């Protein structure tokens, strides 16, 4: 099992969105409070028809269909998220629905949690599984999936939603440099969700500030130590071609890279999807990476891409990747083609801020609700053909999905 | 990295408990409804002073102190559970508290969830991490931790609480047979917690019945296929010395082994702690294993121990272990000594059923509560010296712990 990493990749985000500038006007906010202060342009959100589960079906289905992967060929499936549907039943069990009507039930892995890190945790687990004595010769599959509902308050411009699927195995175009990494993990009360009934976090801004920079510094310093062992020198900004970050809002990206000290060369091409879609939590780092493949796929072979994953609480890892052109279907070039990031941004559907706010109120009401049917007219029409959607939640909280 | 598996092990459960027979009398129940119907003898529960976090500190502290492990020597720490304290902040971040005042913050891993499987998922992840190219030479550490609150109804005799800590690395006394395994994973609505506000599950008994047996059968059949490849024959009950099961209640253990078709030889010594402590969810399989080491440590070298992990939803894995006597501190003999299962059962403190029920009411009230100080008189006296306990939860849901 050699050159293990990401073989294939896809992204889904809901087509429904609201413009940050329009939102500034609708709110009390002075010009550029979101577009400049946050550095964000557009916000994708889930309507009543979409959730972290349906988004996951879209992403996994698309990957398997487009890279032509046989479902029997998946041996480990793992999900990273902080969007809790059930306190017992993992998002992973839902995803097994896709694997039953071809009889592939022997599939390791479950859900991994810590804030916007769980996707990273799951990815590392799969890479390790491919390299282990237990490996059965099959692909791993990692999903990152998250969605935010803030109907009110200062949090509301900071939401977003997506799902990412990544195929893992040997001889990849996106190879992990196994030892080029640094982690930092601590017990902090910086940004957390201690109110089971509520989606609203408890945020300690000043401590969040200190704890994030401490992690980034420490992760950086530890990667540098391992670089010194690996290649015989200190690691600097010059020792990678690109830096990709957890990107809840673009201003954090700017500060973070600055802290490492170029941005136009090394970081700017990672900003497309995060800036247009919003905070994607566990999927944010990977959407930033997806933007890089989209923008630069023809320049990426031979290059080093450094990746920094954060999650409040806190858990962080900086790690490194070596990219090369390979053979289709698992090539940098085929990955860009399949993701069709440009096609997905054109296919979007904009909401006036008021209709966005109404939809957010609705989402508040449905959160923890049971025994309801979703309302489809005018919304279902906006979803791409084939899209999984929520039809109803029964009186026992069971969720039933449709396709189209 | 060879002969990877469990190097060292410890268990903590709260010393406070209620007798199943006394409980039958207190409830409407006819003689032997719990002791025979469930096959259970005693029930350990957390009082206001103890939770999955404090129990985890007890287990990890004890392992590191008693097997004399240096905290800097842990490279990956993972937690399995279905007891949700926060929807963002993992139990793992809490545990990092132990690693800061010696500066070991570079520690991979987070929380793994699916029902009473998450501990297994986490264990597999660590074994894989030791065998991966990313492995840095250090120990992995796995925690399983869970606690139940049922103040009312038919669920109430079926609770329990514990935490288990397992040290992972090469040259172990408890070696994984990498390929001797079978998993089964499906999308079922059998036993789940869809009500974020509530601890009470939704149970579909008849479907739970069918889905559990399907998993056990399928896991079994897949392990048999891999056995045929590995050793050239079909796997039968005769091809292992012991079978250890997820053990929420002892009657499930009896049926499950019967389904594989001896019990007195192969399964009976795995029943001590589960029967005295109750349902330990993610830690239950491993407490059953701990009981086996306790009872049979001097017979275990050379033997095969088959292990079956279940979690509703559903996720299952049957896997196999090869045990041998090794060198202290990581010997079957030293592990039995350190766990002192006999010492812990003698040190217990019994509650009349009424006082148990009052304590359960209290736990209902504190669940999701903030801004309270715990009441200590009469309870703190019952905890072993050194025990971590909850002092208070502040107005921002932060939890503060004491020791003693
Ligand atoms: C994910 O773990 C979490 C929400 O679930 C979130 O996306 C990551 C936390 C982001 C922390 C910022 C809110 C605070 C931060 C450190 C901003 C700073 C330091 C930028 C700067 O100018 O320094
Ligand atoms: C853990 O995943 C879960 C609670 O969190 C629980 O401990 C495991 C589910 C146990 C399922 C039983 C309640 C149903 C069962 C199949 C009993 C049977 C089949 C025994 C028998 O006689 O067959």
């Amino acid at each position: 099992a050699k050159n293990v990493g990401i073989l294939a990749m896809d992204i889904y985000f809901p087509p429904t969105c609201v413009q940050q500038e329009a939102l500034e006007a609708h709110d009390g906010a002075s010009k550029g409070k979101y577009t400049i202060g946050l550095g964000q342009d557009c916000l994708a959100f889930c309507t009543e028809l979409e959730d972290v589960i349906s988004m996951s079906f879209n992403a996994v289905t698309s990957l398997l269909e487009k890279y032509k992967i046989d479902p029997k060929q998946i041996g480990r499936l793992e999900v990273g998220s902080e969007t809790v549907i059930d306190k017992s039943k993992s998002i992973k069990t839902f995803l097994m629905q896709l694997f039953e009507k071809c009889g592939n039930t022997d599939v390791e892995g479950v859900d991994s949690t810590n804030a916007c890190y769980g996707g990273t945790a799951a990815l590392l687990n799969c890479v390790n599984w491919v390299e282990s004595n237990s490996w059965d010769g099959r692909y791993g599959l990692v999903i990152c999936t998250d969605s935010a509902v803030y109907a009110e308050g200062p949090a509301r411009p900071t939401g977003g939603a997506a799902a990412i699927a990544m195929l893992i195995g040997p001889d990849a175009p996106i190879v992990f440099e196994s030892k080029l990494r640094g982690s930092h993990m601590a017990h902090v009360y910086d940004f957390y969700k201690p109110n089971l009934a509520s989606e609203y976090p408890v945020v300690d801004g000043k401590l969040s500030q200190t704890c994030y920079l401490m992690a980034l510094d420490s992760c950086y310093k530890h990667l540098c130590n391992k670089f010194e062992k690996l290649e015989g020198k200190e690691f600097s900004i010059n020792d990678a071609d690109y830096f990709v970050f957890h990107s809840p809002y673009n201003k954090l990206v700017q500060k973070s890279f600055a802290r490492l000290l170029y941005y136009d060369a090394k970081v700017q091409p990672t900003t497309l999807v995060p800036k247009q879609v919003g905070n994607m939590y566990t999927a944010s780092l990977y959407a930033a990476f997806a933007s890089l493949v989209h923008n630069k796929h023809s320049d990426l072979a031979g290059k080093r891409v450094v990746m920094f994953s954060y999650g409040s609480g806190s858990t962080a890892t900086m790690f490194s990747l070596r990219l090369c052109e390979n053979q289709s279907p698992f090539s940098l070039s085929n990955i860009a083609s399949v993701m069709d990031v440009g096609g997905k941004l054109k296919a979007r559907h904009e909401y006036a801020p008021e209709k966005f706010v109404e939809t957010m109120k609705l989402m508040e009401h449905r959160y923890g609700a049971k025994e309801f049917v979703t309302s489809k007219e005018g919304i279902l029409d906006l979803l791409a053909p084939g899209t999984y959607y929520l039809k109803e939640v029964d009186s026992l909280y069971r969720r039933f999905y449709g396709k189209k």
